[PDB]
């Protein structure tokens, strides 16, 4: 069991980088949010994919916590479809360890997300059910009482191992008020529209500001 | 080394501290939350300065911080002034974070940095070890604090401790000053210039917060 040097010092390098990273915002803003969900579930694959396009099958779980950014674009997301002019959006994307061994160490990391990227394996049933206190875990730790939430089943590639219904997924999401996507790692199916449809839940709540 | 991993017990507590921790920051979402943290070797005299600012009280059984926790203290601060300017009293919410000193959570500990608009570090007087290390928490504090050039007092503690003292004073004045930091001897026990060093920091960081 026993932690390892050499894993604490990746994790001091991510914490070195995102203080070396606040620093210099000191694009148009920096938006930050959080992928979460238990291991094995594909945050940092869907991570990966969205950023890179690549997906490596390899299972490397995460050492604890790290982050990702994208240099996107974010344009209006109007009603009936419209589309005003769009600004510049630094992205940063934290990828927690969904293990027991860092519950309490990516769980401080909350405090520095502005969304949430939520993660079942549409393969794994209990990856579903654990769903709930996933939730339950971020409203009771993030910085407003009803924090914003993409829910994700992943793994849609994987159809002929498929033990979540749609069905129960939706219902799920719809009693929460919860946005759903069923996305892949793979093929990149719903990457970007999952995450964006976070951002847009993010940056509209700064217009209510 | 083999640095073991939380147990459920220990992850219980710091889970909940965050939750605590949540709480609080959500509440403040007639006041200006300031939060700072406590760092430095284990066995410094970490907790105790805390827990002797906010209850002036003193406790002898060492009992290692597990992981973090923090302590709270309302306080009125009065701005400092070229001639004895002093000014309206502003009511400040302190929250203070006490970090682990241990290595085995260095990595939970440094997570909090981002929290901290100051740091008060110590080492003890009755061990140099301790002292030598501060460098280090120094090169810690550049690398990983959210702003650069963070506000920092350094604070020699268990100076009640006087046949066990073995920090000569000139060092630490010289290390402080080459750093250019405010240096203060502390007591946990006794609370000698715990108060002054704490209330020293805050005036650092409201100074610097009004840097606009
Ligand atoms: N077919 C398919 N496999 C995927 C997808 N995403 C991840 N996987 C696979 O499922 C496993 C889990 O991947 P990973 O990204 O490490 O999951 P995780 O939930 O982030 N793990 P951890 O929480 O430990 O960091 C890997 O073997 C990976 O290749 C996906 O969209 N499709
Ligand atoms: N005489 C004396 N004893 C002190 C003083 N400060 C702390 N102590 C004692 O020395 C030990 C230091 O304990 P404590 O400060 O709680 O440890 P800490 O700095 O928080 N380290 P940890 O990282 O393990 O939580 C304890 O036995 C405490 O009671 C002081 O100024 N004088
Ligand atoms: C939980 C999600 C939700 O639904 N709402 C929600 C909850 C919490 C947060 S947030 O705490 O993470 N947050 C607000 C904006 C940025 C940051 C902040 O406050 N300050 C800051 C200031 C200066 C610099 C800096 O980086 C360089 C950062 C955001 C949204
Ligand atoms: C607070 C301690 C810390 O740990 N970090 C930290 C330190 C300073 C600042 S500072 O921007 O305010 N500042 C500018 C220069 C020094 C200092 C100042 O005001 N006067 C001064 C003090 C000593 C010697 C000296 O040379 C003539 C001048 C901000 C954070
Ligand atoms: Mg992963
Ligand atoms: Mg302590």
């Amino acid at each position: 069991s026993f932690l390892t040097e050499e894993e604490q010092e990746a994790i001091m390098k991510v914490l070195q980088r995102d203080a070396a990273l606040k620093r210099a915002e000191e694009y148009d803003y920096l938006i930050k949010f959080l992928a979460l969900g238990d291991s094995g579930v594909g945050k940092t694959s869907v991570l990966y994919q969205y950023t890179d396009g690549k997906f490596n099958s390899k299972f490397i779980t995460t050492v604890g916590i790290d982050f990702r950014e994208k240099r996107v674009v974010y344009r209006a997301s109007g009603p009936d479809g419209a589309t005003g002019r769009g600004q510049r959006i630094h992205l940063q994307l934290w990828d927690t360890a969904g293990l027991e061994r860092f519950r309490s160490l990516t769980t401080a990391f909350f405090r520095d997300a502005m969304g949430f990227l939520l993660l079942f394996d549409l393969t794994n049933e209990q990856s579903f059910l654990n769903v709930r206190n996933w939730i339950s875990q971020l409203q009771m730790h993030a910085y407003a009482e009803n924090p914003d939430i993409v829910l994700c089943g992943n793994k849609s590639d994987l159809e002929d191992q498929r033990v979540v219904k749609e069905e129960e997924a939706i219902a799920l999401a719809e009693k929460y008020g919860i946005p759903y996507f069923e996305t892949s790692a793979a093929n990149g199916t719903n990457i970007s529209q999952a995450i964006e449809m976070l951002l847009d839940l993010i940056m509209k709540r700064m217009e209510r500001s």
